[PDB]
């Protein structure tokens, strides 16, 4: 019965790796990676987690199952950090948070929840926008549309096409925005057009569904935060997924939260019955560990304090890279014009390089970046910086 | 949007523990668990994983991504546990094995592998069975029909009538075993049955699918193996989902595979690549807790061998039980013959009690058990062992 089946197409990413882990030269550099690396090239396990897991291992009596919805103390301190502390939201018991395995597994809960318990048949996902996306989406039965974003010409967000393209958006459509750090391109939209896409979306009627993947990599925790609380001000309803990956190093251990508001408590209640059950249709229940190190950090002045910083480096290391990155070209020889580098947000950004400069990169200079050009910034260190930047100008 | 939404049906067995967490009478006791406890009544953490632990927390100096497959390790032991150490089909290569969140997240990449890459329509679970193994095939879009199984009467397997309902069921058709202590009744096929299954499903070209959810508990992890290895003898192709949730109490970390043999190393990695694609549009890639915990113990040989007498414990204790509650009976009153329940393995097995006769323990006695009368066996102690049939045969 599996004679027949089609050899699964690579993911260039995820299929990306390999040949890295397969070249030889020495000067070898990967810039295709997901994850952070500090100065050292290594990702570490955050010291805050590492007090956190001790404490666990010390303090754990059973590892019986969490409630399908997880922690209850980890869905709080997600819902305090999204929303905000006196958040209307929240008082109002307007939302209901479900711990999730990982980012992706928020998004296809909802997507699963949504695709039989509403009539949603689309989702618009920007244009440059993390590949998987679409696969979650696919893979519930909805169809996935494309929003323009990204200014090829000007490395900006095309705020009028971006629109221009959304009036193709009929009501009940779910529209998917990522909070902060675009995943591809780092390009985010400002207070204003967060402002003014909440509006358009609250007269359109789309239903929002944003993807937090990165908090507290632009700028901060809570100003990460600011157009997700402006739609969340003015909309009835709205989904969010958030991950804790990347801003906590956790992975491997697939901390992600699925969190549901409604009009009112007795709506987001009988609405997150029917996601529990999608939840319990998939895996049955969340994995423990990764959350419980996220709950007890956060509800711990002194363990959250330690994380705030531990954070707050990685975000200032990559910035000391975008600026080191747009720098040491303008020294070594650098055609173009990188200056947008700097102030586009997170681990990422387009380099600019046309898909056949990347493979000359990878080829002869030992290079690895994604074929769009996408460049992860927290794989450059002052180390490795100069010989980077060298074999970028020997291409353009 | 979600304000059309339905509630969705509470579970009855999740949807039981409620009126426990809320009743009152000193007596009270539950029996419609699905976790193990020991003699005090609690779900310990095993001595073996705390100290599988300890040595995580020391040496892990990362925790980024696994791969979407999860821990080869953790792979290759599960292959050894499942099929055996000199297994043709691990020297022939012909078995690839994905990390998955709990036995059910396996069920459910198995279930939308086969939805999406095969010509599966329909799947054959047995009668009284987990009841989430519906709900976790109807999502995936696939029929679920039912065989016989159990004989009212006789407290028994109707081995006839099982294969009476079998032989509705067509070639590409694939039918669910569970590889050891059924999970409602805890009635066994021998071995004779199992190979005289497995030659049915060869002539007739039915898929299997076994749920192995409690390895060790009938009579060893090599016994509870020997149907599984019956058909793996025969067919050419099978699917295994195992769960290691009630064998190394990690409820709640959710640790299972899932396997995939094919008739040789091209198919299964084909395919495997496929079901590879499934998962990354799921969860992504798979928690490394509790799996790290597996392969750790799994790997040592000091380790093991505490763990394998945890085991022993946990199984011995359930007999302990099973037999002690078949003789209380005999001493309290006991109008009926309970001798059915010694020699039903596992953690559960059917009172036989009415629906009104479990009500009636439940609202005036204080016993807790699911209405189809399914008791679990391990929330049983010498200590309220008395009270437990003293209010059973005040009803019967
Ligand atoms: C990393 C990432 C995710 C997935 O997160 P996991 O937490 O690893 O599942 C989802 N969305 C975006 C935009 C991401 O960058
Ligand atoms: C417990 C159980 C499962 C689910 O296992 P988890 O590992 O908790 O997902 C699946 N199948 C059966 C028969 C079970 O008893």
């Amino acid at each position: 019965m599996f004679e027949n089946i089609t050899a699964a197409p690579a993911d260039p990413i995820l299929g990306l790796a390999d040949l890295f882990r397969a070249d030889e030269r020495p000067g070898k550099i990967n810039l295709g990676i997901g994850v952070y690396k500090d100065e050292t090239g290594k990702t570490p396990v955050l010291t805050s987690v590492k007090k956190a897991e001790q404490y666990l291992l010390e303090n754990e009596t059973t590892k019986n199952y969490l409630g399908i919805d997880g922690i209850p103390e980890f869905g709080r301190c997600t819902q305090e950090l999204l929303f905000g502390k006196g958040s209307a939201l929240i008082n109002d018991k307007r939302a209901r948070t479900a711990q999730t395995p990982g980012g992706t597994g928020a998004l296809r809960v909802a997507a699963d929840f949504l695709a039989k318990n509403t009539s949603v048949k689309r989702v618009w996902v920007s244009n440059p926008s993390w590949p998987n996306h679409k696969s979650v989406f696919n893979s519930a039965g909805l169809e996935v549309r494309e929003y323009a974003y990204y200014d090829a010409e000007n490395h900006t967000l095309d705020f009028d096409a971006l629109i221009n393209s959304l009036n193709e958006a009929q009501a009940g459509d779910v529209v998917l925005f990522h909070g902060s750090c675009h995943n591809p391109t780092g390009i985010d939209p400002t207070l204003e057009q967060w402002q003014t896409l909440a509006q358009l979306s609250v007269e359109k009627g789309w239903l929002p569904l944003f993807d937090f993947a990165y908090q507290g990599f632009a700028r901060g925790l809570e100003e990460d935060a600011e157009g997700l609380r402006a739609f969340a001000a003015m909309h009835k309803e709205l989904i969010v997924a958030s991950s804790y990956s990347k801003n906590f190093g956790l992975y491997n251990e697939r901390v992600g939260a699925c969190t549901l508001v409604a009009a009112d408590s007795e709506t987001v209640d009988r609405a997150f019955s029917q996601m529990k059950a999608a939840i319990r249709a998939n895996y049955s229940n969340p994995p423990a560990h990764g959350a419980s190190v996220v709950a007890t950090i956060l509800s711990n002045d002194a363990l959250r304090a330690i994380w705030e910083q531990e954070l707050t480096d990685m975000r200032q290391r990559i910035q000391r890279m975008r600026q080191l990155f747009v720098n040491t070209l303008q020294e070594k020889g650098a055609n173009r014009d990188f200056s947008f580098i700097i102030k586009q947000n997170g681990m990422f950004s387009f380099s600019g390089l046309t898909k056949e400069q990347v493979l000359r990169l990878r080829e002869e200079f030992g290079v690895y970046a994604v074929a769009s050009g996408r460049v992860n910034v927290a794989g450059m260190t002052p180390d490795n910086m100069a010989p980077l930047c060298e074999a970028i100008v020997a291409v353009l």
